[PDB]
């Protein structure tokens, strides 16, 4: 069911990453915002970045998304926070969804998605706290699958720009 729709997910992130490697091979440059498997790759993501997501909200009811995860799992975790702080500098993102975006091309950028996710995946007690149980997150054998297919981009680079867009509104298309 939703088990068969998560494992979709997971090989589509996987034939984006590989998308996103054959087509830096190809274009013998770095990624940059008009690759439509870029944003491909960041729906995915998205997709489980939110998939079986626990329902949590401030004392004011703004909602929290995955952004607020991943500050609980790394923002007092010294030498994980960069991007952490990074975002938290940008006054222009309004939402946790924008800020999770911004954080997941800043993590792009420097080439450090699949390590600071691991590490986030790595601390049980947050995940558990975050998700219900088909979360990929909270199972090695699917967490290190999709870590796996995030460690090809670590050597693939990525020419993200930082403005031109609104990420509370939606990924950028160009």
């Amino acid at each position: 069911n939703a088990e068969s729709q998560l494992q979709r997910i997971i090989r589509d992130l996987q034939d984006a990453v590989t998308e996103l490697s054959k087509e830096f091979q190809e274009a013998g440059e770095p990624i940059t915002d008009d690759s439509t498997s870029l944003h491909k790759f960041s729906y995915k993501l998205e997709y489980l970045l939110q998939f079986d997501q626990k329902e949590k909200a401030t004392l004011l009811g703004n909602k929290k998304d995955y952004w607020d995860y991943f500050c609980a799992c790394l923002a007092k975790v010294k030498g994980a926070n960069d991007g952490i702080r990074f975002v938290k500098s940008i006054s222009e993102l309004r939402t946790s969804l924008g800020k999770g975006r911004a954080f997941i091309r800043y993590s792009l950028v420097h080439q450090r998605l699949a390590d600071t996710l691991q590490q986030c995946f790595m601390n049980t007690k947050v995940t558990s706290d975050w998700y219900y149980a088909r979360s990929p997150f909270l199972q090695p054998k699917l967490s290190s699958d999709i870590v796996g297919q995030l460690y090809e981009l670590t050597e693939v680079q990525f020419d993200l720009a930082s403005r031109g867009f609104d990420l509370d509104a939606a990924w950028p298309t160009f």
